[PDB]
């Protein structure tokens, strides 16, 4: 048996005033030997030094603390086996701590179908700035003619797309959508027309 092959999908987010997210997945290859943990390091992009955050790492992500913000930190990540750790797995650019993590932007082009007496489906589309944080869901609006008070219809939806029922026969209707992420939910997206039923 020999050593495991190195972690996949390494992304990192969640960018707060002091700390990064790492995520990844599994190496393809565990050696024949099952795993027992994952390596954490890291270097500052103007320094020359791995230097080791945590080592016997039993989830898929981690939270790297005690960062300065404005500076520029490189992260990799390996595998352990009964024979020690495998070969690292590079984050794709460095992690800026500047830039923090924010709410998602707006969805995009928001789309109605199958209208009935009683339901509208809509479909819309991701945004293209998460905010620094992977999307955790929409949350559609609708807004009555004879008002301005909007009602959440339904639950958080994690498919870009949803049957909007309740609806009352012969009334106007027009909706909106917004994203979520860790930190909270979009400013909300580009809103329809009013719909009636049929």
């Amino acid at each position: 048996a020999m050593e495991p092959s190195a972690p996949k999908e390494l992304k990192f987010g969640d960018i707060t005033k002091d700390s990064v997210h790492l995520t990844w997945e599994p190496p393809d290859d565990d050696g024949g030997s099952p795993l027992t943990g994952y390596v954490v390091e890291k270097r500052e992009v103007s320094r020359k030094t791995w230097t080791k955050v945590m080592d016997f790492v039993t989830d898929l992500e981690f939270t790297v603390p005690d960062l300065v913000q404005g500076k520029e930190y490189l992260f990799r990540v390996c595998a352990r086996n009964k024979c020690g750790p495998g070969e690292p797995a590079y984050v794709d650019e460095p992690v800026n701590m500047s830039t923090p993590a924010t709410v998602p932007d707006p969805p995009e082009n928001v789309k109605w179908r199958d209208r009935t007496a009683n339901s509208i489906f809509l479909t819309w589309d991701p945004p293209k700035n998460d905010g620094g944080s992977r999307i955790k869901g929409y949350i559609v609006e609708r807004c009555p003619r004879g008002s301005d008070k909007w009602v959440a219809c339904g639950e958080p939806v994690a498919e870009t797309k949803m049957e909007v029922t309740g609806l009352e026969e012969g009334k106007w209707y027009a909706y909106r959508v917004k994203a979520l992420n860790r930190q909270g939910a979009s400013k909300p997206s580009r809103p329809t027309e009013e719909i009636q039923a049929v």
